[PDB]
């Protein structure tokens, strides 16, 4: 069963979306064989003339930009006349399609939601400068395309065909009042259409960010109206989302995303504000769109450099512009970490960092997630580690429901998925924490070696001062024999006097390079023994068990299309539930026993760690400047006046 | 290519009704091959569960009654799953058809409309008094089924599809101003929604009545809103339609119904309060639905009594009440004719017609309209006639355009269809006219016969007293010669006084009697020569040339359809579109030089013989009391007193 045109053929089978009005198949164009989305129109459009469709035909195809589905055609149907749309085919599926997948049930990847926002906004843009107002934009409509580089590609859909073909031929037979309804439609197209267009990506874009509708109220939103739309009606500005927990009762209030986003908290700092005007249900204070693309496009141009806080054990993305000095990178970095500027003390590749107070973000070192700057304060800090939120495996319910069952399956994938990243980010703190002290303690090193250098450099100049005058007194008391005798010994004396403190000095600078040995205190064996290693496999332990779970969730959504099943597909169903069941029960545990409680202990250990280094290196400046007093001290001597000869 | 259930089957090309929500297909009971009409739901309708379905099955098959569309069955498809609908097949199609006829271009016949009435208001009573409150009734829905009598059944259907799937998945993206208009949605169940039903079967039922919608702006409704708009909302009450001539300025207004319309003025008495109380855009004033239903029903359950108006010639239908008495049906009569009861004289089937002052309706006469009551006054009134409206032929314009050319055919065949029946209406009218006056002329000489056996009844009388004093008086003075001999000489000649009298009647009489033979002034022969007869059969000509006219514009809809010609078949488009000019311009010529004309004349030579009547009438009438003052005079002399004697 076909349907066909002069050009095109598709299947009727072949559905992709569906909708009362047209409907989408993949079809193909016969002199070439290439994949392109026909919409043929259900039927009632018509009786109408060729020019609107010839004139609709020309500002649609002015419509040819990336962010936008392509336009190839406007044909008729061979048999049933029935016009239908030739336009580009994205066998990726929608953001819609995206989001269903169970690793992107928290809300997408960071770079993903990037890619989705400019896109997005980059559609928007390019229909509201042709004429067109978006009124729907929805996950559903928001398709995606793979590009030649790798990386996906969003393109809005479903905007010309703003027919309106529903009111209730009951034009002639309407109460004045449904007029009157009408009248309350057309003054939507005022000022309430190029903002509303703002309101529905504002949701669209919450959902994409946290995996979740901004609003939700008893179990879901069609489930029950009367309460959202208090829900949507009552929230003040700056909130971003209410959420309604139990079977009633009032809600709960958020202007910050939930605690299972995990988006950086830069971008996050970013992206929270536009939200919060963005989601407004008045005049002047909802940000008319000119600002709202400039604010967009001022976070969609920023570059992005990974820095590590090494004293809370904490990653960070600073959003940097790419002409911004490092004066305004200290002052984000300070604003994620709360070390002001003069006490940060960064570190590249086992070396020091240092930024001039006017450098450009643009010729900054090139930093991966796996390669950042660390960073580290002067003072004493306390350890804050990853902030995640601790999910709980929905209880699986001991029946037989193949919609309840897929459904169930879909969440413990979700959950368990979110483990899985979870432990992966772990390890990655970890394996950051060892590179960067392992740096960092043979970057202390380095100032210890400076300072002997230093120590040194003065010590060789007391020893030729003190072995000097004991020269130049010796031969004259043994050339004269008399003299002042009494006047330089307290020079001598003095000299002697610093010596000593120079003893002192090298004693303690044993002390402490003894404790950057090996064997002593401040080594890094700890970071050998506790925590987890990439050698213990347990990311993909977990994504093993993940991968089963993942598995029988695919099974369960075709055993649920296929409505209900034969007896041994059924016991089979079962026995693949309880497994399910098992693995899921299992992967937890792991993450809990294994992944997450060795994590806490290399943490702790860290802080203890860090507290010791931070002494010890307080220990070390002080000697140090005790080395340059001296220094300065002994110039002195160096030139001195003798009494005056006739 | 066919679709089919369990139980039925039916083709993609045997469609009936369409709307972009589901669709109707004609399909047989494979195992009886009994057609039925199947809605299958365009898809979206699913992923719902089955106890919606059978409760919705429970409470729609509750609606098991005539002038509601039988529901069969709720069925899946075999291979797409999806529900459809088995429900009655309605074979003739609905209102709609039935309007779309031009034989109905000018509202519905009279009968047909009170069947559509009848049915619809029961239709609606039973859908109210089971929950149900309709909210578009329209001729599109309104389904026709010819009963085993051979009258028809109208059926209302597409109401239990109160569906709400337009709005613009949406629901949790959308600005709470849309959920606003949500709320101005939800405030229709109220009470405007037992109300607008009102509205929409006023519109219904004046479209019914007239051929044409009650509220026109410019070329159409839909063609132009903003103007209908304030069409509807402007309108007072009392009004009833509204028409906007030419290409804008204000409008027409009317609280009757168009000179078009030929329903009878009693019926269109009771029909002009409804429709104006039942099209109101406010509360009180808009009728409640009880005391429309009793209206409705007050004017359902009248009989109908077919008279005719002999002095103004125009036919009326009385509308009275089948237990009314003889006086209100007099005030009916007067109310329509403007002739007081007690001027009231009727004829039926060549005789006089007397009506007791409590006489019931249900004893009355049966009369059809070809047989009816022949009323006239005793005063003298002026010849009306009948009052149609001059509707001319549409422009034919010279062109090609198959859709034009068949909107034109239809309009023209509509026009000449209106001629036929203005023709026949009149032909009536003629011939009613010769047979109430051969009976009034029959009748006249009853009363002159009449007349005379009391003439002569009171001559023998006179003859036997005058010849019985003459006698008496002969003997008295034969048998005792002298003597009063002056005393009764005075009875005598007062005696001779009347007879005298009586002399001047007979005369009188006797010119009366010559004017009521052949040959005198107040014979029926103007009746033989002017008008137009049966045998003329003008009518049928009329008939003839709207048979070719109707074929013409059938094949023209036939062309339409096709969308374009081949080169023979254009050319034959053309030459029958001539043809049609031919025929529809003779037509109208013949309606006009050989069925009007005629038609005044008889009906001014019966204005002019109406008069001579009535004075002859009049002038009878005074003889005769002339000879009842005679008869009560000579009633004295029978017995007269003598003188007393010893
Ligand atoms: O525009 C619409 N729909 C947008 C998508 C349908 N059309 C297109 N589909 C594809 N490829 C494709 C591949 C795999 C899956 C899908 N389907 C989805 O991802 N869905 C279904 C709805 C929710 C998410 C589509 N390419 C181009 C287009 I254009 C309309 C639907 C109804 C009226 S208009
Ligand atoms: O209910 C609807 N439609 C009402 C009618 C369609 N359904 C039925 N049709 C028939 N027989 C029949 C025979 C000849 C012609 C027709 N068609 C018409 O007369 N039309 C077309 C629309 C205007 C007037 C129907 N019997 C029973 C039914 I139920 C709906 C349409 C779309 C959604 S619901």
């Amino acid at each position: 069963i076909c349907q066909s045109t002069s050009n095109h053929l598709w299947l009727l089978s072949d559905i992709l979306g569906q909708g009362a009005t047209a409907n989408v198949f993949r079809g193909r164009h016969k002199k070439t064989g290439d994949l392109y989305a026909v919409k043929v129109f259900n039927n009632i459009s018509f009786l109408r003339p060729v020019d609107v469709q010839m004139r609709e035909f020309e500002v649609l195809k002015k419509l040819n930009h990336k962010n936008i589905v392509k336009l190839f055609a406007i044909e008729e149907e061979t048999t049933t006349r029935h016009k239908v749309l030739i336009m580009e085919f994205c066998p990726c599926g929608s953001l819609y399609t995206v989001l269903e997948e169970p690793s992107n049930a928290y809300g997408l990847p960071e770079s993903e939601f990037l890619i989705v926002l400019r896109d997005v906004v980059g559609g928007m843009n390019h229909l509201r400068e042709n004429g067109i107002v978006h009124r729907d934009i929805k996950p559903g409509n928001i398709m995606r395309v793979i590009g030649e580089d790798g990386q996906s590609v969003y393109k809005l859909t479903d905007f010309g065909a703003a027919r309106e073909l529903e009111d209730d031929g009951t034009e002639e037979y309407l109460h004045p009042d449904m007029y009157e309804r009408a009248v309350l439609r057309k003054d939507h197209q005022k000022k309430y259409g190029a903002t509303v267009d703002l309101w529905s990506v504002g949701v669209t874009f919450y959902h994409a960010a946290t995996g979740s509708l901004p609003f939700r109220p008893f179990e879901g939103p069609r489930r029950n109206k009367e309460v959202m739309y208090k829900i949507i009606t009552g929230k003040p500005s700056g909130a971003i989302s209410g959420v309604q927990k139990a079977e009633n009762g009032p809600i709960d209030w958020s202007g910050d995303m939930p605690l299972s986003c995990s988006l950086s908290q830069g971008l996050q700092a970013l992206l929270t504000p536009v939200l919060a005007n963005i989601l407004e249900a008045d005049q002047e204070k909802c940000w008319g769109f000119d600002q709202f693309f400039a604010e967009t496009s001022d976070v969609l141009h920023r570059m992005v450099i990974h820095v590590f806080s090494l004293q809370h054990m904490t990653a960070h993305k600073i959003y940097i512009h790419s002409y911004n000095t490092a004066a305004v990178f200290h002052e984000l970095v300070y604003k994620q970490t709360k070390i002001v500027s003069s006490n940060q003390e960064l570190i590249y590749e086992g070396r020091r960092l240092v930024l001039e107070l006017g450098r450009l973000a643009q010729h900054f070192p090139k930093t991966t997630e796996e390669n950042p700057i660390f960073v580290t304060s002067r003072e004493q800090l306390n350890t804050v580690g990853l902030r995640y939120e601790k999910i709980s495996l929905p209880k699986i319910h001991p029946r037989y429901d193949l919609d309840g069952d897929a459904s169930m399956a879909k969440a413990v994938t979700g959950v368990v998925c979110y483990a899985c990243r979870t432990a992966s980010t772990l390890l990655l703190y970890q394996e950051l924490m060892r590179k960067g002290v392992r740096w960092l303690v043979e970057l202390v090193k380095d100032d210890y070696n400076e300072t002997v250098h230093k120590k040194t450099e003065v010590v060789i100049t007391l020893d030729f001062c003190i072995r000097n005058i004991e020269k130049t007194v010796k031969v004259y008391e043994k050339l004269m024999k008399v003299n002042e005798l009494g006047e330089i010994s307290d020079i001598h004396t003095k000299l002697l006097r610093l010596s000593s403190s120079q003893g002192t000095i090298e004693s303690s600078l044993q002390d402490i390079s003894s404790r950057l040995s090996p064997g002593g205190l401040l080594a890094d064996t700890w970071a050998h023994q506790e925590g987890t290693h990439p050698r213990d496999r347990n990311v993909e332990k977990l994504q093993v068990l993940l991968n089963c779970i993942t598995e029988i969730y695919y099974q369960f959504k075709k055993d649920k299309a296929e409505r209900r099943l034969a007896y041994n597909e059924e016991q089979i169903h079962k026995f693949d539930k309880q497994k399910l069941y098992y693995h899921a029960t299992k992967a937890m545990s792991h993450f809990s026993e294994e992944c997450v409680r060795k994590y806490e202990a290399f943490k702790d250990k860290s802080e203890e760690w860090m507290r010791k280094m931070l002494h010890l290196r307080k220990q070390l400046l002080s000697l140090t400047n005790q080395c340059f007093d001296i220094e300065e001290e002994v110039s002195k001597y160096q030139d001195y006046t003798n009494e005056l000869q006739e």
